[PDB]
RNA sequence: GCGGCGAGCGAAGAGGGAUCCAACUCGUUGCCGAAUCGGUUCUUAUAGGAACUUGAGUUGUGGCAAUGGUGCAGGAAUGGUGAAA
């Protein structure tokens, strides 16, 4: 069961730094992570 | 007021004044969530710039609300000079 999971997690990654900078010269789904914003949601 | 309440000890508020264009920052909360930092390169710059970096960092950086480079000058200040008979 948990590998099933992780394997979706590791489907929805949050974006790289490379990228995060290429999106915001104008963000994708991806997993909440972080003790903080984790347990807002 | 303390104290063999003896010898003794003994302040604070206020008030006059000095000082004072004297205040701010975190954590937290909320809204975000790497926006951060370090290093590398780079611009005449170990810029509060830029690109780049998994390197640190979400076991939480940071933001929000409750400058650096180059140029000229003057000044001031120190010195240097400089009177009468
Ligand atoms: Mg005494
Ligand atoms: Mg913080």
């Amino acid at each position: 069961s948990r590998n099933e999971l992780l394997k979706l997690v590791k489907k929805y990654p949050s974006e790289t730094r490379r990228a995060r900078r290429q999106r915001l010269f104008d963000a994708p789904l991806s997993v909440v992570t972080g003790l903080q914003e984790v347990t807002r949601t």
